[PDB]
């Protein structure tokens, strides 16, 4: 009796996904849309540079401690890579004001240059260039920040100077305002018991009054220089005016703003020769898939933090192989072309034979369902800037309950995601087997014995030719109904 | 010979939808779920008209800058509609103290009445209702806030006022702390280096002492005047003791907050003759539609913000129109009159007819799943109060990246929603589909050759009676039999 | 004629669920995903007992507030419990500083001690422990806070500690500032017109310098003291420098720092008998379910705060039962007479009839719901809820931030959810119709043309079918060609009749 049965796809995968409605069932395909690679490479983002600040911190290097290397050129950078302890930092003791405000606007620059501001010669009875043993070039030196000029002996007297800034762009100025110990430093070091300073950006006034406080001795000092910073905009002017106690902003730095805030990237690590879209402080996240599981911080165009350990989609199909019995008793190993497919038996031979149309139509599909749960996640630019000041613990922590609610959104979508689209995707496989069975059903009609295991006992002696016509669906039933009705007769005796 | 067919709606739409498998599939009918007009209308929020400050910022207008127009009868207001940059602002140089955080009690309002709080004529030895160049009616003119009032000449003697709010709403006080420049001016204005205030709200004390200092020069002012503003709740009092350079809240506002905060509008449209149910600065987005893709900051009752160009849930049939076949091999343009239906062919005649009950089923389906899609999306009043102080971009970043954070949440689900839905709206038509032909393949049995088309040639003569008896799923297989098995053995030798 | 049939378990169940298609579907059994219990009860979190300050304020317990409770013993807790007014708070009126994100620190402890840190008697020339009657023990009293060190007469003396934190644990140490009313007081109070003091936490440095200024009176008092506190972490230094109107921290906490941030839970409740993953300040939510209606904030292992009533997913089979009498099969509805299965057979022949259950297809769909069910349950797998979301009088605007983040969560969770069930309902249903047509398929293809298919969900077989031949066909073991002559002459009949 010729034979034609239905099939499909088997394969020696290991591979297991889970669903919904079962768990860890072998398919002969999967594919990962969770990024997991820890690479721990620090790099360009985007084509372009990170600054390296060395062993120095971002105030160091902005205010130019001596042990800090000079911006010489315009530069630029896509973040800012810092050690998580510089050995390098504020040397004069003091705070430094609104850290996290200036990173938000120099993590990411376009154009960054170094210029004089201010001719400090031009101030007399005054001695300017002040140095301090807190502040070394290297072992035992005396120096001080190079941008920032320690102006002493005001004897009360008033300085006074204005600046317009006739360029392009905002000018970054960084300036200190010393307290002094008790009287006697503040005569020592000034020659008067008056110092206070007002400098003035724009229509914003800065008033910093004479104060005269003691402190616990930190770095060889009781004193301490307080630094503040503004940005002065193009066509803008600003104004000082100071009768001691002033460390001026000689040098500042002009700069363009970008509009994607990156932020710093703490690491011991050195800067490797690399390129990724997606930065993290204990790795690259160099991938394109819509969900990661490395590190809660990142810059840049990135996947979305999950804490799942894996989301594998279900490509292929269950992988359960097996006169050969046909789909309903499983797959095939020996269909090895193809996703679903024939097996026939006749006079002249038999084999396997793959539907290509099928198969292909199929695989569309699935790439298709693929590419669209991966490109569907265009995210926003993705920032590491999530810093408060010491005083602002309630705001760092409404920061971080931010980042869970967002990570337990992500996570539970995706997982569930996963398990819903393996679920379909399973039953599209047998769907599709399911349409081949159905199809050469309804063309062999009562020309054949439908056997239950997938396969059809033809009536008829079927060739290759009409082997062909079947799986091509141009059979025809009249052709063969006198044959298999005398083989019918006789079966209906037996 | 008689036949029955089993086939679908097909029509001239040009509509496409993705679905998870397919893109750009051809549909007769569709749905969007996202709203996208641009219409630049500023309207009333919910039948509730906004507050229009004209050319006036919100302190301007609050403390009567005589420029602005005063607040004669009680009002109330949906949100607030400001010009971007407002020709009268702050006329007497000063900053304004924490105008976010009024911004949120006083953006959305059920009553807001001005009253006078303080009979000014009661102290004795100064002078009040000073006024200043700064602040003029118009040109050359000479005034000073409406409710602000500026007393002088203290020469150092104690005022002492006291307050019950009686009311059963609160009472919003504003007031205004005089920095002078120097002693000398100190002495013109109030004859004595001598000038603090201290102010109580509740159990609440704001002290404000002296300070003498330079500024810059501002609208002919080196000096400064600082406003501050207060609540007194229902049964709170208030007291002022001060010395002087003092301008004292002599009227004040009573206002019922309302729990929906909204927010202030920045553009220089007028306010049109219309209402809507969400309000963008760029324009109403009047839809109950589960998401919009017009403006991230908005107010009322609106639909998610996401960056998807379309949202479009198949609701038809796909649209691949084909004696005729059936369902099998595309849709009938012939079909006019519902979803799923059949075409018969008899010796009486033939023609199309719909499956109304099986057609209304499904309208009932794909109506209950649209709207749910639609309905479900109930969300909390929207805001667009996201402002912090200028020293607080750290605080503005974090507000910009949770709405960052959830564009992209919201953008991504709704897309993959719409990829879903499409994929089992159209499976779900060829289910119903199937049905039906199912439902007529069993009734007729060997009655019938199955075509393989979506039809059935009937071994009978079947006429109106009988078709219908088929569509209505009464018709008899035992009435046929003989008739039908002997036109069966005509074709099993034939 | 003897028959076959396939079909579906019904019974009397009035439970109903919406799909995306269909709204109020009876079915036979489901199963919520919404916790919605209001209990009011204030428990342990998991395992770990919360504070519960009585009548007291958080700050009046830290200082030690004579009417409050003294920490007499080391201690832990899960999180703190707080009257919302509660009857003794500040005494000698003041502001807290910073309370905010102090309560960051210490809502969650795993030790905390109280203990002695400075030797006040190490000062000379000036009076110590000084009390105030708005700080009684009880009517008519004076006393002051325990923990705190009232010092006065300093006469502009100053006064010098250091102190270093030579134990395993950060300390916790609170002070407060002397505002006097007038320059009378000032001089009552210390015997001099000078009163600044400096105290230094590692390199962080804080000055408090004299301020003469009238405040309004509360309880008694037109003058202020101003509350500070700061940690002094293991190995870690502290110093004070003082000429007047510092009150000293002689006490101070030493207590270990845990991950997991709570808050304070604000009740009149008492703290009941019970223990709890989740609890909210209207009551505990001991449940693992992946979503809550009952409040915003909590605190634990908590489920996702949703706007829903009500979330309940299908489980079992459409409700639709059909109407001695020939029995019809899974087209026209349910058997109330299937008692041991989701899906199986009706027969009849003439040894008799009865429905019997397809246990294999049956325990496989209960084991692919219950998968189904715990998977949108298990995945639920959260970051510790805190409650912690205050911020100062001052920052409204960060604080609605604060609510506007809650409120963009509650959006998200709400829709999802809902959609999540609507969807799942519609597949589960489908996924028994499909499996009842399996079982339908699979008997209609064993029995081919010795059956006539009613249309129904039944066969009438053209042959005897017996117990052991209906038996063959459920277990897909029924043999066509056994039968096929017998069927073939009974279908001649057929063809003429
Ligand atoms: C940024 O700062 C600059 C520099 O000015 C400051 O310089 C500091 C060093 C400090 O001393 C500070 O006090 C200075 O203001 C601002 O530009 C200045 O603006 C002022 C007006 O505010 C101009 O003053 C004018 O001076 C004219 C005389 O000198 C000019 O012309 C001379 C030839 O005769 C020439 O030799 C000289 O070098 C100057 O070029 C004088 O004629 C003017 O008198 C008229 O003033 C008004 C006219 O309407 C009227 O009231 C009066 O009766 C007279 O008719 C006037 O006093 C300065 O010239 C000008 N300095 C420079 C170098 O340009 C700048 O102000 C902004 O730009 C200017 C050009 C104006 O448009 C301003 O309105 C504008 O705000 C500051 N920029 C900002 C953003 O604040
Ligand atoms: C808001 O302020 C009002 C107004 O009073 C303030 O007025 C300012 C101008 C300023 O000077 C400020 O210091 C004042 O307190 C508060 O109401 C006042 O409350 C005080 C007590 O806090 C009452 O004082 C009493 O006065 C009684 C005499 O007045 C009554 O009789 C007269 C009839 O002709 C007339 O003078 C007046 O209209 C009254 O009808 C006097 O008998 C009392 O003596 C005994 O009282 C207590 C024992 O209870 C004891 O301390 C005292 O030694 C005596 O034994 C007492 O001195 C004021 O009468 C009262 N003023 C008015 C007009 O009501 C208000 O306080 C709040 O309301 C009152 C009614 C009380 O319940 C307070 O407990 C409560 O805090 C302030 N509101 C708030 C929230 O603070
Ligand atoms: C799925 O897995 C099975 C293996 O588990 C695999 O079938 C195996 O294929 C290999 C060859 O790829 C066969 O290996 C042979 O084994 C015989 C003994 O049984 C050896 O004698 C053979 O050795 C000769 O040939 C080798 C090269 O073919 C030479 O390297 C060697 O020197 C000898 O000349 C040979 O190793 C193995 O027998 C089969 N096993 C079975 C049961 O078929 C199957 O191919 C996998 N499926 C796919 C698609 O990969
Ligand atoms: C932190 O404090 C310790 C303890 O010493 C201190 O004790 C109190 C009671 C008071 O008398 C202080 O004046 C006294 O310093 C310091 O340890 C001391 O170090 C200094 C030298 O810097 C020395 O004078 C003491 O003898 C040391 N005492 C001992 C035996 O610990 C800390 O000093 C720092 O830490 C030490 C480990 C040491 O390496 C020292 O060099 C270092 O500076 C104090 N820390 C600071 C910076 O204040
Ligand atoms: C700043 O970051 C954004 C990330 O949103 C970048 O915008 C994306 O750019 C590419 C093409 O320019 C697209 O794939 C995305 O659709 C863009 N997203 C958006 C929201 O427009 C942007 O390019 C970045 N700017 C720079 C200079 O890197
Ligand atoms: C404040 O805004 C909320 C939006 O959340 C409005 O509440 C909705 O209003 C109607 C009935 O008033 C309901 O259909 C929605 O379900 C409500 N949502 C909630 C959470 O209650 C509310 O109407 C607004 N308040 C006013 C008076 O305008
Ligand atoms: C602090 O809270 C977290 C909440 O995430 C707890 O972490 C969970 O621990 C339990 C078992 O203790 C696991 O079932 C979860 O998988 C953990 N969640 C995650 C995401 O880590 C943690 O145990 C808590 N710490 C303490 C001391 O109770
Ligand atoms: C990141 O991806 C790009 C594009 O695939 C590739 O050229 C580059 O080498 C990658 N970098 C790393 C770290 O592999
Ligand atoms: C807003 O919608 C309502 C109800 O659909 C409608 O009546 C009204 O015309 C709309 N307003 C605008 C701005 O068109
Ligand atoms: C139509 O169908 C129903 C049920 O299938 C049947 O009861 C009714 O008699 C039919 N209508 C006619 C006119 O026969
Ligand atoms: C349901 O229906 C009736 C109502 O009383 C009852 O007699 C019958 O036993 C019930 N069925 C079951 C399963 O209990
Ligand atoms: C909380 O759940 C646990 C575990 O199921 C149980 O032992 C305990 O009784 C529950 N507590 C409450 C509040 O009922
Ligand atoms: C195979 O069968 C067909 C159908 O009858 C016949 O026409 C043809 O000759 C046969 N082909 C060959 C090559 O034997
Ligand atoms: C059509 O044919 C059927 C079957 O013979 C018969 O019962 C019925 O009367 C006929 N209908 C009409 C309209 O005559
Ligand atoms: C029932 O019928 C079968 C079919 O031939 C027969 O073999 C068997 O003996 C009968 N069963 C019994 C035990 O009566
Ligand atoms: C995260 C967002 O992505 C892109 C930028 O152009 C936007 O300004 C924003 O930074
Ligand atoms: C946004 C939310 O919607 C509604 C209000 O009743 C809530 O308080 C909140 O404003
Ligand atoms: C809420 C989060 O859940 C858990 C902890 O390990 C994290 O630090 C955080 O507290």
């Amino acid at each position: 009796g010729d034979q034609i049965c239905i099939g499909y796809h088997s394969n020696n995968s290991t591979q297991t996904v889970n669903t919904l409605l079962e768990s860890n069932v072998p398919v002969t395909s999967s594919h990962s849309i969770l990024e997991k690679e820890h690479n721990g490479l620090l790099c360009k983002l985007k084509g372009k540079a990170p600054l390296d600040l060395i062993d120095c911190s971002l105030p160091a290097w902005l205010m130019g401690n001596p042990k800090c290397d000079e911006l010489l050129t315009a530069s630029e950078w896509a973040y800012i890579k810092e050690d998580p302890e510089p050995e390098n930092g504020i040397c004069f003791p003091g705070d430094f004001d609104s850290l996290e405000d200036l990173i938000l606007l120099v993590s990411n620059t376009d154009h960054f240059r170094k210029e004089k501001i201010i001719d400090m010669t031009r101030f007399s009875d005054v001695t300017t260039n002040n140095v301090d043993s807190a502040c070394p070039y290297d072992t035992n030196g005396a120096s001080f920040y190079r941008n920032l000029n320690w102006v002493q002996q005001n004897k009360g007297k008033q300085l006074i100077f204005h600046y317009q800034n006739s360029e392009n762009n905002p000018l970054l100025i960084i300036w200190g305002v010393h307290q002094t110990s008790n009287a006697a430093e503040q005569n020592t070091y000034y020659g008067s018991q008056t110092g206070s300073t007002t400098i003035t950006i724009g229509e914003e006034t800065n008033t910093y009054p004479l104060v005269i406080s003691e402190s616990s001795i930190l770095n060889g000092h009781s004193d301490r220089i307080n630094y503040f910073w503004g940005v002065v905009n193009p066509n803008q002017n600003f104004s000082i005016v100071s009768t001691g106690n002033f460390i001026w902003p000689e040098y500042g730095y002009f700069f363009q703003k970008t509009t994607n805030i990156s932020g710093i990237i703490k690491s011991s690590e050195k800067i490797s020769d690399c390129d990724t879209i997606c930065q993290t402080k204990i790795g690259a996240i160099n991938s394109t898939l819509p969900f990661q599981n490395i590190h809660q911080n990142a810059i840049g165009d990135c996947p979305k933090y999950v804490k799942a350990q894996e989301l594998v989609l279900a490509t292929g199909l269950r992988n359960n192989p097996i006169a050969i019995a046909g789909f309903i008793e499983g797959g095939w190993q020996g269909l090895i072309d193809g996703w679903y497919g024939y097996h026939h038996q006749n006079s002249e031979g038999s084999g396997y034979a793959a539907d290509k149309e099928a198969t292909q139509k199929a695989v569309d599909a699935i790439t298709t369902k693929v590419n669209n749960i991966i490109d569907k996640m265009n995210t926003q630019f993705e920032s590491t800037a999530k810093e408060f000041n010491k005083i602002e613990m309630r705001i760092k922590h409404l920061s971080d309950r931010v980042d869970d609610g967002f990570l337990d959104v992500w996570s539970y979508n995706a997982e569930l995601l996963v398990l819903l689209e393996n679920e379909r995707t399973l039953d599209f496989h047998d769907a599709n087997v399911n349409n081949l069975y159905q199809k050469v059903k309804v063309q062999l009609k009562d020309n054949a014995i439908d056997m239950g295991n997938g396969c059809f006992k033809i009536l008829h002696k079927c060739n290759n030719t009409c082997m062909d016509d079947i799986k091509n669906g141009t059979y025809n039933y009249y052709e063969y109904r006198k044959e298999s009705h005398l083989e019918k007769q006789k079966i209906d005796s037996g």
